[PDB]
């Protein structure tokens, strides 16, 4: 793979592919996003509209990195919506994880066609890689737009290669992916804000540490989730907290690998000292299969 | 230097002495120092003695057997089993509160333990004290006198007594269980499922950390069922219980930590857990010392 030429390509196609038209991308903050973002404000500057949606179950600081890498550094228009009280006023209440999974997609696109509508975008530029095994596309509310998507043929290794050449940070280069529910998914049970806290906390504690081991670029996933049971510390009761890191080609099959016992030891205490309301932290040593990658 | 056979004759003349004629009762936990102070009265009274072993339905997996084939079956001990499994998960049912379960089971206990106090007659408790490292009322009002032969040993020479008199390494070197049994180590209410899944657990665990010859390096290793549910694949998204694994060592009371376990045995364990004990959805591992933590779950 040659990360100079395919940059030159397709660009190039890009541009002919999208002419003089308004496009219009989601950025996650990861990847795959960010690489087909940067390629296509390459082709057309300002007729690219970039969206953050901030959902308020993103990793910690995600709005402020994507605002200073992709408005401040990069110069793309860039949309932010603040919709954190929205997502978390929806979830109050619900446990049923898949009624979580359904709520959250929901408004994340009423949102997302919203804008798309505000601003008379007809191209959607999207970040798929290959394969696809997984062309306009109807938004729900009816909107129609022709989708662009230049990475459809690359794989895993070939964008981080790609992030690399276009200069994007480190953090975004090796950004491990994260689910469109985020961390609602990383709370078993009802998303509370004492929840969401800890979960948000302790995801940011085991992001630093693993990077300081270096094994960020070896890990697939790295996560830690609030689990809805609890138990006891020096007799009080509070919330158990799940280590889960893991292995993968593509999230099909998964392994957890031999984590140094120091680096589980540091995190545990990291969370146990730094985040009040937090009795035990465990470590997920179920493959896939038997297990999926996330809890629920 | 303290002297295992000297000790068996200077105590067992002692029994004889505090006891004389009458009938003593004494309940065997299956932990030493209980097992202990039972042979020890047993040499000294002989028939006299009676042990009662309560099975709650709350032990560990071939509890019960065991005692029967070393008390009944290789020492002659007159013992009485009594069968309250259904007993104590009726009285559990519904109860999530630990502090509660503790107590219910604790009082169950001494109700069955009681009842057979009164039946036969029985005058002298004999329990299994043993020094930090007499008469008692039951509650109907019956009096015992009690009689502890192991106050003055320490856990190392109770041990070194144990292998003196016959006990199997099975018991002589079992890790510490608790009075209440695996209905800590249940979180939430101790169901029927939830139970049987805790026993299995615990055994997988018991027995490849033996093959792996760590029971020498470790204080207590066992298996907690979690009162929460993960995911699991099975064809098209599964919800089951989770397991979590305790492993442990400890030198006091106050203080445990989580040493490095070699992560095959880890995974070894985990493995054979959701393969063969349905319903399990994910294993996870402790990695919290004490302080913050306790050691049990709950
Ligand atoms: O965008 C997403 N929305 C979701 O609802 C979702 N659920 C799981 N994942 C990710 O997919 C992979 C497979 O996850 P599981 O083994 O948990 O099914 C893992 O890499 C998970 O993070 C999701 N991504
Ligand atoms: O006989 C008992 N009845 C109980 O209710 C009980 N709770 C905890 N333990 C045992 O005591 C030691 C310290 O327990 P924690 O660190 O969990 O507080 C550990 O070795 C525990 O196994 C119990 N033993």
């Amino acid at each position: 793979f040659d990360p100079k030429k395919f940059i030159d390509e397709a660009v190039e196609e890009i541009k002919q592919q999208i002419s003089d038209r308004k496009a219009i991308i989601a950025l996650s903050g990861g990847v795959d996003s960010s690489v087909a973002a940067v390629l296509t404000h390459k082709a057309i500057g300002d007729k690219l509209t970039a969206v953050f949606v901030d959902t308020g179950l993103m990793r910690k600081g995600e709005r402020e990195e994507v605002e200073k890498t992709f408005r401040d550094k990069l110069g793309l228009n860039l949309i932010v919506v603040d919709a954190k009280d929205r997502f978390l006023n929806a979830l109050k209440g619900v446990t049923d994880p898949e009624e979580k999974r359904k709520i959250i997609g929901k408004l994340f696109i009423d949102v997302f066609e919203e804008i798309a509508e505000d601003i008379k975008a007809e191209v959607l530029v999207q970040g798929t890689i290959a394969p696809d095994w997984i062309h306009n596309v109807a938004l729900p509310h009816g909107m129609v737009l022709e989708v662009v998507e230049p990475l459809r043929e690359l794989y895993k290794d070939e964008v981080r290669l790609l992030a690399k050449e276009l200069g994007l940070p480190d953090s975004i280069v090796y950004r491990q992916p994260f689910p469109g529910p985020g961390l609602a998914v990383r709370v078993l049970g009802e998303v509370t804000e004492e929840k969401l806290n800890i979960c948000r906390e302790a995801n940011a504690i085991v992001e630093e540490e693993v990077k300081k081991a270096n094994l960020d670029k070896d890990l697939w996933q790295y996560f830690a989730v609030v689990l809805d049971c609890k138990a006891t510390g020096v007799r009080e009761y509070n919330w158990i907290v799940a280590l889960r890191m893991v292995k993968s080609l593509d999230a099909m099959t998964a392994h957890v690998p031999e984590i140094p016992f120091d680096l589980l030891k540091r995190i545990s205490k990291r969370i146990t000292s730094e985040i009040p309301n937090v009795a035990r932290v465990v470590f997920d040593i179920t493959d896939k299969p038997p297990a999926t990658i996330e809890f629920e």
